[PDB]
């Protein structure tokens, strides 16, 4: 029943199944996992590959000797299992030096350090074959209004990303960047808080074609926003380079539940969109197995991520293939939404008396949209009840 | 005490002080106001000008004769008082024909009608001297996932705004457009839900220089977002063409309280930013006097809008002029935030061993940011308690 | 497929399918429905009965003659269809006189009027056979802090409900009261904002056994609360006299979507609880068919309310009957949660060295709770994918 | 300027100024503080006393020898400074054994352990002179619906608190309990999520007079609720035994900002209420100095807590003493809210034709409430601008 293959392109971060369960009010409930064991266990479950922060793979403060040993053992597990590494990223948030940010820290020497730590890990990412480099600026922000002049901060943020674009262009690397937005936590407010703010920032970079977004289900839902809508806007702009899948129950702390938990109907509309638009990138899970769980529960939670995606894929495909649904879509005029408003042009529209002077407003107004029957067909399909 | 003059450029919509108090659960508690009387009373209070939707000024379905009579009486009140009309907009949300939207309605004939109704009011706006034309797409959106393909909807939205840009370019009008975002209400989710999503959409229009944003305090706060931060991003992009001021107590229905109500410290940081950046446009209030109030209370609420802005302006100016505050800003390194990270360039940064190999991370980490003393000086100034 | 019968005890308010679609930003999109036609159409769909506010049935300001005529025609439709009237309530929110409340209005003459309007409709409710009388104090509250001394307001609220209890005791009526909480809208904050605040208030009334709660799915979700949890607390206290079913997508304006829309997994856990606890009252829908819809869509939306309840009932019953689920419940120690902590008593617990001095904390800590496998079995059952 | 004395009864938890800055995404930024030094530094700032969790004072797993040494050194610092210990509480949330709760853990042996750990610390609290014992059940709850049967959990919660009441009655201790509600974090949903749910639960305990609430500003605001309103309901019920003061910016993770930060007008209305009702208990701060700060900033943040309370006390007292404000309160009929609705009794009200048959609804409806002028006087007073 609903078994994943490496062809489904499911990926997990080392830090996901590796989360030891330390939260703001409690100590860890699980021992540390060796990244080599996580690679093996994930390959057994049907995953396609893994992702990493620099500091997940190479402990902070490691000598070039220990660094080389850690990478070599990782490489061997990849060769042994067939697992890929499609994305990597930088930890610019755990160590105390980043307490006021990395790229937008008020201290200039910290910003320079942040850039050098990033560039070193871009080299490693290319070596391991990654196509996408993600940046989540979790410490870029403020708890108080006077601590951060946001215009100056956006200048420094642009400067950082422009320098990174110069670096990969100089080296001839085939890698693209993806900015991951989040509205708050751990800072009181985070810069570039939603998909839209990130898309707008990208258009001010020197080489905008090198940058896209890495949206996360739970993050947009922490602002009360419709995640499938934001993903549609990112696809419309040609900027969905990567995506993070998980679950969230509303406006509260970042829960990082397994995918399919949280807002189930939103998860259905998301899969419908991703499959219908032909998104071809990794289906990456950024989730945390609850700290109530032991290691058997960690792997059950990971498996459930993939299972829920495949069940929703099946139901969304049945929905769109149903002749009764295609009829209802025409009844609600989704076909007319796809047709241009005025391909005749501005002058024709102005001269068209049926568009205003002779337009029957009351006849158009009384036409029902038939959206509630359409949505109940969608419910019936989701629940396997047609 | 804190008396406004027309030099402060305070403006109000006719629909604000004119709101009769009808809400989803109750009938109106006040009689209709003649726009001529609203103009006189606002001029007496020290306002600079007024704004309007087409349907606030000319009742829907009016003959060209009645239209001319309504405009002439309005013009006369403006000439009598010295009041200006800096902005106008279109009602694409009240009449039943717009129940699924105007520019993104699924029905093509409704979209054409929406465009013609808008163009007619652009002509009137130019005649009355408006510099800015606002578009709030309050019905553009959905309550259910299958009712609206958002990529097709964004195509239709771009098509509409592009045609409007062709129209004003054709006519030689000196007017710019400002898109007003809102996350929800009256639709379950509204397209372009925040300042960031609107800024990103503008960069895909054919003539992006003609378009900017008209953010509203309460709207960004309905998504839990930091309004001064979003305004800083809009200023950084050169896109703050207009602004709507009001108050909101958190994530809930759109309250439209008078300015200064709701989140008072956010209102302080907003005024600080607007004055420090030299924003030169109208300070426009989109608010609703609570339906508990009679007409004496309507004018008290309007007066309070302007009063609160002027008190906050005074306190923000005292904050920034205080030598002890300028010292604390240097203590928190706001001066270093304004200096480039790497004006030496990429190669210099890579060769700079003090940026990584010889960087003392523990010494930098132990440096306090001193942000809590800075924020208490800001509190003391806001409260008049230094 | 999943057809309701009057035995399922589904009920609808006249004001639900009767909503004409007027919202704060738009005029009505549907004509008024005659309550006689709503009764017939609902009986055809399989409903059990209907509910009403006084002003839904008898237009405000009606003579005793017109009142009698309106009731007689309603009675006849009930006799013709077999439909029952299990609950009634009072409109203390639409007319302008209630703009600062009914029972807690600052004006004493309005409070007296509110009580007399209520008592007149209690008599009618008894005549029509209602068992439950609901009070939703939608105008009891404030937009500003100084307008309402909440201690005095709670005194007036208690006084009102105590007088109502004296009235029904005097008359010998077999009717109970149910208070309906809501956190906000249309007032900025509403008194008794959640199920918990209402339960606590009831314990200070003179005759607490006459009063219970009428919680609404969407209302508790406007505070971000877990609705099944609140319903469990109300059942634990013996106070769930009635319930309002609908859907809501998070913290925002009151959406009143059809039941099953909004938070689908919460709807599943709610049905599981109601059926497992043997709740025997009406399954009442307080919803609004979206104003995008014509009358065919109104009835499709009503039908979908009942359909979704019956599908979820079936899946929750399959979940609890599954031997693999009963095994997993024992694996997560739900059986031990049901056993007393210390039926041996306080002295035995203090003398029990295995409870502290010889308790192995690290062995207990390492035991996994197995909650993620249990929740995936619940997901599989909900989606019909075992 | 605004200097606190021990007469102001300001108290702080050891865990507040002692927070090392570890958050879910970052390591600690400050070294551990010796509780002896925290006592001295707080006494220097003008605090009245301190509070503690068992595990803040005596490291978990300490021998009776080390326990005695830790208490003796604490006692000496108290004797040296004059500081009091008015409240204590139990850590039932940090150690992994409490990962599914303490009093409502599914495992029975963990629940017994939780009760024994609590009882041992009640004895210590009495020895140190505490009058109030707080219980915050931060782990009592769930992330998934099937993990916790809430009726059984409330049975176990009642059983635990009843046993604790039997214990203190047996020992003859003069101490009362205060339950602290929180809606979520660190569990996905927490049992007894608001002040109202806690007040309702207390009325089902065997000896309800021994129990009250300990509400926290930020916690009620994480549900979007009006904190002064909830505090008024707790005062009305006679159950405000203790209070936790801090700041929060809306619906998001628990920020624990210093008091006066976050919602400033809510802080003003809270102080107005506490002073006007004659609340006589400790003004306790449960806050976290941001991890951006060094130790100088920790003490600046603590000082600011007390400063902001004293400034707001002064402004609220000026507001209520202002003759123009007392006039406006009569204009909005706050005097009539305080007078009984029907001291004449039920029969008199029914016979009073001026209450219904001859009541002029339109005359009452047109009366303005004058609430916007009242609220602007409150704003003017808060800002020191009359
Ligand atoms: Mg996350
Ligand atoms: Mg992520
Ligand atoms: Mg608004
Ligand atoms: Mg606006
Ligand atoms: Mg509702
Ligand atoms: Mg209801
Ligand atoms: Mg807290
Ligand atoms: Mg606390």
């Amino acid at each position: 029943n609903y078994q994943p293959t490496p062809e489904d392109r499911f990926t997990f971060g080392l830090w996901t199944v590796g989360w030891q369960g330390r939260d703001p009010f409690g100590d860890a409930t699980r021992r540390a996992l060796d990244p080599v064991e996580s690679v093996r266990r994930l390959a057994e479950l049907g995953a396609h590959g893994v992702t990493f922060h620099d500091d997940d793979l190479i402990p902070f403060g490691s000598s070039d000797s220990e660094r080389e040993e850690h990478v070599k053992r990782f490489r061997q597990a990849l060769d042994d299992t067939g697992m890929k590494v499609p994305m990597a990223t930088t930890n610019l948030f755990t160590h105390p030096v980043f307490k006021d940010g990395g790229f937008t820290a008020n201290d200039r020497d910290v910003r320079r350090y942040a850039l050098r730590k990033t560039i070193r890990n871009i080299d490693l990412a290319v070596e391991l074959g990654a196509e996408t480099y993600v940046a989540w600026g979790g410490r870029e922000g403020a708890e108080s209004g006077g601590a951060k002049d946001v215009r100056d901060a956006l200048d420094r943020m642009k400067e950082a990303f422009d320098l990174l674009g110069e670096y990969v262009t100089s080296q001839g690397y085939d890698i693209r960047f993806a900015i991951e937005p989040k509205p708050n936590e751990p800072r009181g407010d985070i810069l570039l808080p939603t998909v839209g703010h990130a898309l707008a920032f990208i258009e001010r970079l020197e080489r905008p074609e090198l940058y896209g977004v890495n949206p996360e289900v739970g993050h947009e839902q922490m602002a009360g926003l419709n995640f499938p809508h934001g993903i549609a806007q990112a696809l419309w702009a040609g900027k969905l380079f990567h995506i993070d899948l998980n679950g969230q129950n509303g406006i509260k702390y970042d829960q990082d539940l397994r995918f399919g938990a949280g807002d189930l109907r939103a998860a259905f509309w998301l899969v419908d969109l991703l499959e219908s638009a032909g998104y071809s990138g990794p289906r990456h899970f950024d989730f945390k197995p609850p700290r109530t769980e032991d290691f058997d529960g960690v792997w059950a939670s990971a498996a459930g991520c993939m299972r829920n995606y495949l069940i929703l894929k099946e139901r969304a495909a049945a929905f769109r293939a149903d002749p009764e649904v295609q009829e209802a879509l025409r009844a609600s005029r989704l076909d007319e939404l796809a047709r241009p408003t005025a391909a005749d042009g501005l002058q024709a529209l102005l001269d068209d008396r049926s568009a205003f002077e002779e337009f029957d407003v009351d006849a158009a107004a009384a036409r029902g949209m038939a959206f509630e029957r359409l949505d109940q067909l969608a419910m019936d399909h989701l629940l396997g009840a047609r």
